[PDB]
This record gives structure tokens, C-alpha cells and sequence, in this order.
């Protein structure tokens, strides 16, 4: 069977993403190169052409704002006309245009090219720099992985995010719906008995808030429901529309046409509102940040909370869908379960508290690393070989999907939250070609809902006699993903064929050319850690050689007078060189280093 | 037996203390009323002879610096000729005066009054707050609780906080060590076989390591080693003093002799300290700080932890010695459990982690409420009546102790990292009078040592012919405090005499007195709080009923233009005078709330 190597779990987060392994009975959430146990969900290019991921992507954000590319899970796997799309694509700084049906991202990549890139291929930047922080952890390849999902995804939302994970070079085993992950970090140890938990996610981009019961391992999501646009980065968003608006009545000047501006005050914004959640007021100051004039102005969290305060109630409702979905009071709930960094705000976690009447939540619970940890355990059952403990997960699906046959019948299919894997079939008699649209979501006629997609019957060949039978499939499988296949009945013949989707979602061929695409940037990735890593040993050899030289006692006392002073040369000479030349590639790293060496070793083997 | 009630566990910390009790089957923390967790270490008497203790003592600090108290932690048991205690009080704003050969605070707590009390009475206060948030909670008295102290404390350390938990009228049932507490707090319910876990408790005055074997509820302490005179604080006023030198450089100001100006930047400061947990810069900024002018700094992660590097380095000394008095490697640790919010510093998680060869620690530990959290269960083990599932713990004894008899041997007793309750006796044959004093430390010369106490053997029988045969008993009990005993072997009788320490602690009729000194504040507390319950009464529904009479699809369309006249009347009234009656006394509040119902009933009847 397939040698799966080790399988990592990631949460790939709207503003930020984290990776986690199941080795040794315990989870390990690895720290990126600097050191951060969760890493921006930015990508850049800078103007000399380098492809930039996480903390260097998100440093260099306010000097070059148009091709830095940051919030792309609220694109990925929605349509150009998505009224959700067209409100966010007016507050970010980098161009989104449409191609055929899509937003994509357009950037320029250096070389005075544009670029214009799907969103998956931002997304699947993002997984390549959390596979890349991975195998430095693990010192080798990593080829499988957990991707993480809002439980609120649609279907397009799965499949993109799944697409995004193969250009990454990643067969991602299985999509986990968020705060089914954050429930699995919650209980995978815990020996209480049966108990209903309120898993409650809010994160930097989308909100989601699952049922679950739990019992020693077995996890069962009862109901989910959720806003795929509702996080962190739209109160931001309100916060300085108040600050713009304020510097307009206060100056005269409207800063919205400057993007270096509005991004250093994003970047101030956001640093505010995390002070927000521990004390009552916060200051923004801002050196020259428009026209050379100084920005100075305080945030109570009063001012922030009023500014919020519509976005912050309508989290009330979806925990008052799923009690209803589930049959349940508010009293039925055993534990409530914060996670995503949002939750730290004070009036969401009153909010919240007030609704459940006083209930606190389930404490030790990390907001921003408990999905990759869950995650990271699914990973570990996937891989095999680990010490996990039992895990039996069932999970449901989070919209109703219905149907609508041009000249047949408009019908309801699955309901939101069966349990998937799930199937359903429709016989068609009628011959000829047949058209059908699948919708998702609760209005009560089906063509009101989402269009996931249109899928057309051709070929029903003749039937002398007999009656045409074709049985069609609607199946959602373990990632929460639609299949539709069709079989004729009355032939007998064994064939399933699968139907394959109108709307465009990239076929093999083009997701193919995203990854040959994404493998140059790869190569590049590792030719930079090695010319770097050789670099950093020259550095370190030459300052240690002039470390010993210098200690009178040992080295530097054994040492004759001439030879001291070659020793002295010839390491201060490649300490100068290194100085003027730190973009130097690989070999002239190497050469230099040989040739300290060559020059330090007959004299210190004396 | 006795109604020891519900028990509380009160983690008494320099700076922050916290509360919990162990109810259906979970630890509450319980917030005050404020709404916080953790509650400033801090009491102070307002100009007017009001007593506040903790957010409020806090708040008002820099009006107020001289009668404000805090740090009591780090004078608490100590003698006034402690170089610690005599180092300490040059950075105290408030008085602080020797009697009765100790260390006393002076205040003026208003009429006129100067007053010294023992840093036990002032401990006393903040355990009376703690107490008194914890009965608000339950709606019910509390009588008894489990009072933590630091591992590293010594017998008159020990002795001097069960005092205060007398003073504050709580009879402490179990006096526990902090990290003892911590282990409790991560290992409860962990099904992992047996393991040793060090738990690594830096807080805001004092620093323990504890190195623990844990196996299913059963906890027993091998080896425990700290510095009861290290923690936040000094990191703190490292800063402080860089700072006023800084500030003397730059404008030729000594700032020191203004109380005002220096407990404006300590506030500052430790605000920027925080910061810089998870920040690389923090900006100071006081306006007005001294005689009119504004203060402006940066303080760098790199200069916070250049100006304390000396103390974080020195927290490695205990951790070697608790691994080599348990005869164990680096590698054996299975668990490294940071708490004391001084563990969020980077600089000291990486020197933890890079002493235990990349170790990493245990997650999901609060390390501001994990002492309170094992406290609480084990508060909820002595209250009987609770399901904290089975806990067994074995504890040490931290210091050596050892006797020096006048004109006779001087010896070793009882060694570090003994379990307790352990005793050790002494026969004493010569009669007359015998003096023995106690030290506790682990130099080689025994009275080279900490002095714990002098004990006299007073009545000793000089029996006909036969030989004087006086066993001298040194019982360390399971709080870890020492008791003297004696009885005639050769008499036969078996009435143990306690002998008591010269060194006088606090007798039990010094401390009812200073119970009966709390218990008049405590009284004045009672009443305030009924007085504003009442007042935040007849407000509410005075605002009510203003709110009701603007109802026009109500009862304000229900009123006829007389009676709604007359009704805005009346509430307008009560309003302007609870606007200018603020401190008006109980039964005002009553009579007016009397007042306004006597006028409303007769018309919102009709
Ligand atoms: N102390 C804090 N106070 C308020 N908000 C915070 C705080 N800390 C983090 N956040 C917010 O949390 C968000 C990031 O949370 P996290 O990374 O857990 O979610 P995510 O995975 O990015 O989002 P999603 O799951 O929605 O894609 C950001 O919007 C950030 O501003
Ligand atoms: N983010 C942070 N970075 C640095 N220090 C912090 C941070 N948060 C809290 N502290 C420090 O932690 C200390 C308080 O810790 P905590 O209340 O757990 O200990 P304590 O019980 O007061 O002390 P002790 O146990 O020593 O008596 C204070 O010195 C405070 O400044």
C-alpha cells in the first residue's frame, strides 16, 4: 500500500495558518523558521522577483502593498459576481480581476511581468511554507497532509481548498471541518462520560459554530452553522472605517487613495485591537503617515465594541440554529469550546457566556493552535503508525443540497447536517439529454439557494421497447464534497460515469500546470536555504577562528607571533569579503570557506 | 465532626492572588467584582480612612503612594536585619519600621492615625478580599481554606502566612506549596503511566522548581530548590533604576525623591515589560511625569533582557540542583510545567527549554491560575463531600535543619527534601537548663545556617541517683512547619510539653487581637456593600420607571397627561437626588425607594 510517509495537519487560517504532527504519543505544533508556532497567511513578491511567505510576506506589507497578497480564503472557491467577493475585493490593496467566472489575483511577480494567479495558487503558497516549516521539523519530505476547512464551506469552498493543497505538492488525505478539529484537540483525552459540546469558532475570516457529542474518542457532529465571511479582519475593517473617516473630519484629507497609508494604519489597527482584549483603551501613533503629518488617537474598547456591536451579535444566531437543528435547550450543553483568536475578545466571550446563562468555557484551550491540533491527531490516525489513542470521527454536511431538472421535477435531496458519507439517486426515464442544477442552502424553493453546479446527461442511448433507466448519484463523501455519476439500469452494464461539473472548477490538465508553476517557486525556496545555510557556516567558522585566535590561553597563546598575524589576515580578509558579499551563491560560499581552511589547518595542526 | 463548609484554595501571590473551589466535579477560578480572576496583591486607606484592597487599592497608587501597601509577600516571616528585607524597603514607597524585632508597615489610615502593622495583618487583608470574593460567588460564608506558599519558604515564612490566614478568620486546613499545587493543576486527570515532571514557578516575588513523580493521582515531591526573593518585581525594577538614570542623563533630573514620578513609571513599566512577552519594542510614554514635563522612551526585548540577564540566568542553579538531589538526567524529565506569569518572559521559556535540550513545555497551563487550580482541588479533597476523584500527596521539606545545643553537640536533624510529616529526636541526660537552636540551610557548619529558633528546656527533675532522661522531639508537620516537644523518659510520663521559640512568633492573644482589628473593617465592608446593593436598587428602578412612562404603546400611552405628569415628576425627583445623595446611608436609600413606589402604585393600579 501507499507509503504515506508522515502526515502533518494544517490550519490554513484566513490571517494565519499553523502545522502540527502526531509523533511520540503527543502533538507537536511546529515553529517556523522565526521562531512563531503560527505563520501570516501572506504571500509577496518583491520588486527584484523573490516569492515572500508568511512573517517576510506580512513585514514588508506597508512598502509594497499592491503585490502583497493577504485574506485569499475569502476568495478561494467563489465566483466573480459572489456579492461577498465584490464587497471585500473593495478594501483590499492588491488587484483582483475576473477571468471567465473568477476572481484572481492580479500581482506583479518581477521581471516586469503580471501575474494573474487563482486563488487556490495563493492558498496553496501558504500550505507550500507550512509543508516547507514541516519537513524542517521532521528533516525530510513531506508528501500528505489534513487540510483544514470552515465547517460553513460550500462545496466550491472543499474543492478549492483540496486544489490548493495538490499545487502545494500535497495529497491532502482528508478535509476536517474547523471546529470538528477543535473539538478532537478538546477530547481526545478526556474520560467524563457522554457530554454535548458547543465547539464556538471565530477566527480572523469566517465563523462556525458546531454540536458535537463526544464519548472516549467517538466525535459526532449533531448541527453546524456559520458565516464564511464573519472574522477578526472585519472588525478591523469597521475600526478603520472610523479612523479614515475621523482623519477626513479632523485634517480635511482623505487618506483611502494612499495605500501605504491605510495599510500602516491596518497594521496599527490591528495591534490595538489585540491590547483591546486586556485593557479599556489603546493608542494609535503613526510617524508621517500622510504628507509628512503625524497620526495620534486613542481606541477605548467601548468605541471598538460600539463599532462592532452588530457584527458581534449576529453570532448569536447560528449557536441558536444548531440548538434548534440539534434538539436542544442551552442547559443540554455540557462544555462550550472557544477557539479561533477572535474569541479573545471580551465582549464576545460575554456574549456568549450570558447566552449559555452564566456558563463558562472549557479552559486550556489555545484559540489559535487548538484546530491545527486536532488536525494534527487526524493526521496521526491517518499515518498509522501512532499512538493517538481510538478516533471515530462523524461528521455532517452544512447545507441542504436540492436539485432542479430542466422539465422535471425541483426537489429537495439531502437536508444540512446528515452525516456524511451520504448518498442519494434519482431515476430519469424521460430519454434525450438531461440538465440538472444542484443548489445549497435552507430557502424553501431549491433555485433560490447557491448554484453549486449544472450537470448534463448526454449520452442515454436508445432503449427498443424498453424504458430508458438512468439512475443518477448524488454522493457527498468524507470531505464534504460532491460526486455525481450516472449508470444506465436498464442496460445492466456496470459503468458508473461521472458527471463532471459545468461550472468550471480547474480540471487535472490546469491544476497540473499550477503545480509545475508552484515547483519552480519550490526550487527556488531550496536553492535559497542551502546558499544561505553555507553562508551562515562560513560566518560562524570565520567568527569562531577569530574567537580562538584571540584567546591568549589556549590557541592564541600557542601560536607564534608570524603565525598569528597570517591567522589574523586571512580570517579578518573573509570576514570582509562576507560583508561585501552576502548575495554570493552557493560555490563562492564553499571556495571561500576551502580556502580558510587550507590556510588555518597547517598552522593549527603544528 | 467538624462544618468545615465549602473550603476555598487561595494562591497568596506577591503581586496577583486568585481563588477556587472545587464544585461539581470542576474547579471554579473565581472572578471578584470586578470581573477579574486574579486580583491585585495591593491594600491602601483612602484621605478619608478607607480601607481598599486589591483592583481599587491599585488604581489609586500614584495618589495616593505612601499609604498604598504592596509586596508584603517578600516581608512576610522575615526579621529586620535580613539583607533581603533591608534591600527590599529602599525600593518601597511606603514606610516600613522595625518592632519587635521585625519588619512593620506604617500607614495613615485616616482620623489622623498613624499605623504599623505586621506585614502578616496586611497578608491577612488581601486573604480577607480573596475570602470575601469567594463567599460573593457562593452566596454563603466561608470558614476554612487551603493557603499556598512558595516551596522554598522558610518555618517562620510558613508560620507568618498561617497566621494571616487567621488574622483574616479563615482556619487554613493545609498550607500548600506552590509548585506542588501547579502538579496538581496539570496532572489530575493525565492517564499516562508514571512520570516526572518539573514544574518551573517563577511569579512576581519568588521562584521555585519542584521535581515531582506523578502516577495516576498520586503526587510525591523528590526534590524542591528556589529563591524566595526573585521574581517580577526585580525584573521590574531593573528597568525602573535604568530608566531614572536615564531620565537624570538626558534632563539632569534625579527623579527618586518624588514617590509620584516613580510609581507612575513602575506602572508604566511592568505595562511595557508585558509588552515586550510578545512585542520586540514597547514605547513609555507618562505625560507630565516630573515637574511639568512629559516623559517619552522605548524600551527593547534586547534591553529588558540585557538589564536582567544576571536573575534569568541564575534560575538554571535550581533546576540543577533538584535534578541532582533526585539522582536524575536531564532526560528523565517527562514534563516540563512552566507557571508564575514571569514564565511568559521569551528570554526564560528559551532558557528553560534550551537547559532541557529543546524540551518543550506542557500546554494548556495558565500559569496565572494553575497554583489557585491545585489548590482548589486539593481544598475540595478537605471539604469531603466533592468528586476531585483520589489524590495523594507527598511533600518535602525544603531546607535542612540542624541544632547547635549550648554545651553540647551540634548536629544535622533532618535533611532537605525529607518527606513530611517527619520527626527526629534527641535525648538531653545533663539536667539544668538545656538551650537548643534550630537553623535551617545546607552549609556544612550547622549554625552557620538560617536560625529558625531558640528552645529552652526550663523544668528538668533531677531524679535521686537515677540519670536526667529528656527526649527532646523535632516534628515537621504536614504544613512543613516545625514543632518542639518534650517529655521525661526517665519520669515515665507521657505528656509532651510543647516548647516554645524564643523567637517570638505571634502569640494567640496578639493574633486575636489583630482579628479583632479585621473584624471592624471587615464590618465596614459588610455595610458598604449593602449600602451601594440598595442605592444600585432604587437607581435601577428609578430608571425603570423612566423608561416605562416613555412607553407610548404602554404604560406611558395607558397614563393619563395628569398622571404621566405626575409620574415624570416623582422619578425626576428620586433621580436628582441619588445625583447629589451618592453617599447617602442605607436607610435613605430605603426610605426614598419607599417614597417614589408610595407615589407610582396608586396610579400604574389604576
Ligand atoms: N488578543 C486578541 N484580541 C482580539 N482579536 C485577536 C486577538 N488575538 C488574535 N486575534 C484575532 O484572531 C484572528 C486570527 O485568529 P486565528 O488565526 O485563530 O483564526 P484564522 O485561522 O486566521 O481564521 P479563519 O479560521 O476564520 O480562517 C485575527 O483576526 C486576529 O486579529
Ligand atoms: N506577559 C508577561 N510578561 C512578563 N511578565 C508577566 C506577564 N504577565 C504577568 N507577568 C508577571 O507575572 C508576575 C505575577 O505572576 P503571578 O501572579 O502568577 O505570580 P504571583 O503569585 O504574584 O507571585 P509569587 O508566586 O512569586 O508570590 C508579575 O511580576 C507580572 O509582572
Amino acid at each position: 500500500s501507499e507509503d504515506v510517509g508522515t502526515v502533518v495537519g494544517i490550519d490554513l487560517g484566513t490571517t494565519y495558518s499553523c502545522v502540527g504532527v502526531f509523533k511520540n504519543g503527543r502533538v507537536e505544533i511546529i515553529a517556523n523558521d522565526q521562531g512563531n508556532r503560527i505563520t501570516p497567511s501572506y504571500v509577496a513578491f518583491t520588486p527584484e522577483g523573490e516569492r515572500l511567505i508568511g512573517d517576510a510576506a506580512k513585514n514588508q506589507l506597508t512598502s509594497n502593498p499592491e503585490n502583497t497578497v493577504f485574506d485569499a480564503k475569502r476568495l478561494i472557491g467563489r465566483t466573480w459576481n459572489d456579492p461577498s467577493v465584490q464587497q471585500d475585493i473593495k478594501f483590499l490593496p492588491f488587484k483582483v480581476v475576473e477571468k471567465k467566472t473568477k476572481p484572481y489575483i492580479q500581482v506583479d511577480i518581477g521581471g516586469g511581468q503580471t501575474k494573474t494567479f487563482a486563488p487556490e495558487e495563493i492558498s496553496a503558497m501558504v500550505l507550500t511554507k507550512m509543508k516547507e516549516t514541516a519537513e524542517a521539523y521532521l528533516g525530510k519530505k513531506v508528501t500528505h497532509a489534513v487540510v483544514t476547512v470552515p465547517a460553513y464551506f460550500n462545496d466550491a469552498q472543499r474543492q478549492a481548498t483540496k486544489d490548493a493543497g495538490t499545487i502545494a505538492g500535497l495529497n491532502v488525505m482528508r478535509i476536517i471541518n474547523e471546529p470538528t478539529a477543535a473539538a478532537i484537540a478538546y477530547g481526545l483525552d478526556k474520560r467524563e462520560g457522554e457530554k454535548n459540546i458547543l465547539v464556538f469558532d471565530l477566527g480572523g475570516g469566517t465563523f462556525d459554530v458546531s454540536l458535537l457529542t463526544i464519548d472516549n474518542g467517538v466525535f459526532e457532529v449533531v448541527a453546524t452553522n456559520g458565516d464564511t465571511h464573519l472574522g477578526g479582519e472585519d472588525f478591523d475593517q469597521r475600526v478603520m472605517e472610523h479612523f479614515i473617516k475621523l482623519y477626513k473630519k479632523k485634517t480635511g484629507k482623505d487618506v483611502r487613495k494612499d495605500n501605504r497609508a491605510v495599510q500602516k494604519l491596518r497594521r496599527e489597527v490591528e495591534k490595538a485591537k489585540r491590547a483591546l482584549s486586556s485593557q479599556h483603551q489603546a493608542r494609535i501613533e503613526i510617524e508621517s503617515f500622510y504628507e509628512g503629518e503625524d497620526f495620534s488617537e486613542t481606541l477605548t474598547r467601548a468605541k471598538f465594541e460600539e463599532l462592532n456591536m452588530d457584527l458581534f451579535r449576529s453570532t448569536m444566531k447560528p449557536v441558536q440554529k444548531v440548538l434548534e437543528d440539534s434538539d436542544l435547550k442551552k442547559s443540554d450543553i455540557d462544555e462550550i469550546v472557544l477557539v479561533g483568536g477572535s474569541t479573545r475578545i471580551p465582549k464576545i466571550q460575554q456574549l456568549v457566556k450570558e447566552f449559555f446563562n452564566g456558563k463558562e468555557p472549557s479552559r486550556g484551550i489555545n484559540p489559535d493552535e487548538a484546530v491545527a491540533y486536532g488536525a494534527a491527531v487526524q493526521a496521526g490516525v491517518l499515518s498509522g503508525d501512532q499512538d493517538t489513542g481510538d478516533l471515530v470521527l462523524l461528521d455532517v454536511c452544512p447545507l441542504t443540497l436540492g436539485i432542479e431538472t430542466v422539465g422535471g421535477v425541483m426537489t429537495k435531496l439531502i437536508p444540512r447536517n446528515t452525516v456524511v458519507p451520504t448518498k442519494k439517486s434519482q431515476i430519469f426515464s424521460v430519454g434525450g439529454t438531461v440538465t440538472i442544477k444542484v443548489y445549497e442552502g435552507e430557502r424553501p424553493l431549491t433555485k433560490d439557494n447557491h448554484l453549486l453546479g449544472t450537470f448534463d446527461l448526454t449520452g442515454i442511448p436508445p432503449a427498443p421497447r424498453g424504458v430508458p433507466q438512468i439512475e443518477v448519484t448524488f454522493e457527498i463523501d468524507v470531505n464534504g464534497i460532491l460526486r455525481v455519476t450516472a449508470e444506465d439500469k436498464g442496460t445492466g452494464n456496470k459503468n458508473k460515469i461521472t458527471i463532471t461539473n459545468d461550472q468550471n472548477r480547474l480540471t487535472p490538465e490546469e491544476i497540473e500546470r499550477m503545480v509545475n508553476d508552484a515547483e519552480k517557486f519550490a526550487e527556488e525556496d531550496k536553492k535559497l536555504k542551502e546558499r544561505i545555510d553555507t553562508r551562515n557556516e562560513l560566518e560562524s567558522y570565520a567568527y569562531s577562528l577569530k574567537n580562538q585566535i584571540g584567546d591568549k590561553e589556549k590557541l592564541g597563546g600557542k601560536l607564534s607571533s608570524e603565525d598569528k598575524e597570517t591567522m589574523e589576515k586571512a580570517v579578518e580578509e573573509k570576514i570582509e569579503w562576507l560583508e561585501s558579499h552576502q548575495d554570493a551563491d552557493i560555490e563562492d560560499f564553499k571556495a571561500k570557506k576551502k580556502e580558510l581552511e587550507e590556510i588555518v589547518q597547517p598552522i593549527i595542526s603544528k
